[PDB]
């Protein structure tokens, strides 16, 4: 297992981490989401979460990530959640797929 | 009207607060984004907006929600912006479908 | 070009500055993701980043708007990538199609 501590910026003002996929997968419109593995797990710095979004060079390849949130104590395997849109898309492996960005986590009174 | 407040979090480090579909609503494809009702009203706390974002699992099992802003001000009803992606999806009374994310507003000097 | 500075809320409680199209397109779902033109470049105000993400209305009406990571340091033209979800859909020039959100960019000590 890596650490998000592992994740690397494009450039310092680059508002996310980028996430690569770990294995050669073709997707197509009619299998819908796919889960797709990094390696890399939670869970995150205190008082912070994780957005998963994509990257827009990747988007506009027709390769949808759909937006996923990573709780702050999640210990799991962060996967790229992704559909192609309209055509056959073909993901090599260690490719740039998605990206993660890191927001506080706001405390609110709701019970839990 | 159910307030923000009547909310609840799965566990203390979760980012989202839950939000529960109030009809049993059949969707396919074809149908387009819908609308679904949660009972649950704005306004948010102050200094803070609101994004509704997909749950993982449900995402996965072919319904998307459109990433949603909430803003601070709205005193209107919660609804989740939903389609199913490939196939016919049903969503029962009080399933969970998806989760409110609260975030800072910035303020600027942008003209209003 | 025209900066950041220049967008508009729609009201004081209002998380989001509103994108408009500067040309009359037309879309279709066989198109896939298209990246509309706004004439509003980057940066962005020191620690923040921006998501655009979609308005509700014009989600319902059938255009789906990808959210989008606008980075600190971005100096090219803030593009919205959109697909026409079902249905033709018709922008045209002036019309408000998605909204920009500014975020803390929070620092980590992530290679770069
Ligand atoms: O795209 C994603 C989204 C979520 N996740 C993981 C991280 C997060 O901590 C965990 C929970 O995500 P959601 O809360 O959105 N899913 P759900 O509500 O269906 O599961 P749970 O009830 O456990 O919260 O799933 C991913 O790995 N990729
Ligand atoms: O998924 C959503 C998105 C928005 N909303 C509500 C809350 C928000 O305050 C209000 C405005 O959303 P948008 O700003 O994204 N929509 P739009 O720009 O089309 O309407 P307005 O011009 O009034 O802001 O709509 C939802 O209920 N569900
Ligand atoms: O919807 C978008 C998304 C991104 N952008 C611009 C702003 C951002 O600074 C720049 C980089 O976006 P991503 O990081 O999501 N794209 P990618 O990772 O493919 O390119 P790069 O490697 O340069 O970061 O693209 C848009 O104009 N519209
Ligand atoms: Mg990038
Ligand atoms: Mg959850
Ligand atoms: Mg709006």
């Amino acid at each position: 297992k890596q650490p998000i501590s592992k994740l690397t910026r494009a450039t310092p003002g680059s508002a996310g981490l980028d996430l690569c996929s770990t294995s050669h997968t073709v997707l197509t419109p009619e299998m819908g989401p796919q889960a797709l593995s990094t390696g890399i797990y939670g869970p995150l710095p205190p008082n912070t979460f994780g957005l998963i979004l994509g990257r827009s060079s990747i988007t506009m390849k027709g390769l949808q990530v759909y937006p996923g949130v990573i709780d702050n104590d999640y210990t799991g395997e962060i996967k790229i959640m992704a559909k192609a849109v309209n055509n056959i898309v073909t993901v090599s492996q260690g490719n740039r797929i998605a990206q993660l960005i890191l927001l506080p986590l706001i405390e609110t009174d709701n019970k839990v």
